[PDB]
DNA sequence: CAATCGTGGGAGACCTTTGGTCTCCCTGCAGAT
DNA sequence: ATCTGCAGGGTCTGGTTTCCAGACC
DNA sequence: CACGATTG
């Protein structure tokens, strides 16, 4: 029936899959915020949770979530923000009504056969294109990979395969 | 005339003060999990959107909530985790309904006085205790010192003077 | 259970299968279109 | 706006605001 | 503050 993915990073996304086949993909929400004088792009909390209010996916639908794990080399400030989107976006979608199951970003690339790619973005954009024509248009530039990753995950929530 | 004080850690609180001056205070809601093979506590977030769910404190109540700023001497678990526990606090606040306000440690503690204390915590609850007296009996214990602060939090936000 | 202490730390899935091996982002900022 | 590269980073409030000083989980 | 431990 019905899917949602989310991709939770700031410019991440939440793909939502139908029963008729059809799709939507919305880039995460954010705003900029004064952080230590300088500006930072930050997740909207409000804009988010209305979003998820507006979506025709009923009560209980399951809502697939990658799994938070960044680098023991990536910074502290890279552990906090990941921390906070995984936080946001999960206490958004209990409370909006959805069943949250996180899975790890190794789980869907494994399913899909994208492990160990030399260009892993663009992969999965290239992946989402074939699993969604319709949101080709939507998929063309490099910063669209999150769009892709959202969908990729409720690609592997519902079980499609590439042809 | 409601107010409510948000402090967001693992051995936090949320106080809720009504407009007839009775208080309330609950520890924070939060499982045993498993992460890379050793257990972790981490906030329950279905407990805390029920339990936001429950109060009588009625939509656009402003929640004063504690502004998560860890030291750059923490390590990066510390970071994820106070993000993390903002953001699962800051969508579930909003998601039910209230007007969250962050507010610095150095805010709350400056307006009660509390700077600079060789006994942050112990000042802490006997802060809380002086303003709450019948939240005395749930202030006897050390561990008690996130009580302490949500109630702080939340008499800052009301404008409460100590005697 | 409650307190205290010292230092600041990956996590996950599956295989080789009760340990071992391999894999995975992200943020923040500058610089060049 | 889009991208690319690279290293992995505090942040906050109120002073004497034009940055400093001192403070915090 | 988290995290992982020991002490009371
Ligand atoms: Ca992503
Ligand atoms: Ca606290």
């Amino acid at each position: 029936g019905w899917v949602i993915g989310v991709d939770p990073d700031i410019g991440g996304a939440i793909a939502v899959l139908s029963p008729d086949g059809s799709s939507q993909v919305f880039d995460n929400p954010f705003v900029h915020i004064v952080v230590s004088e300088v500006i930072r792009k930050r997740l909207d909390t409000k804009s988010i949770i209305q979003l998820l209010r507006g979506l025709d996916a009923p009560p209980g639908t399951t809502a697939y979530i990658e799994k938070s794990s960044p680098f023991p080399t990536d910074g502290k400030q890279g552990w906090w923000s990941t921390g906070f989107s995984y936080g946001l976006w999960i206490a958004s979608l209990v409370a909006s009504g959805f069943s949250v199951v996180p899975i790890a970003s190794q789980t869907w690339k494994a399913y899909f056969g994208l492990m160990r790619s030399e260009t892993p973005k663009d992969d999965s954009r290239q992946a989402a294109s074939i699993l969604f024509p319709d949101k080709d248009q939507s998929l063309k530039l490099k910063k669209h990979h999150g769009r892709a990753e959202a969908l990729l995950l409720a690609a592997y929530g519902k079980g499609l395969v590439l042809p």
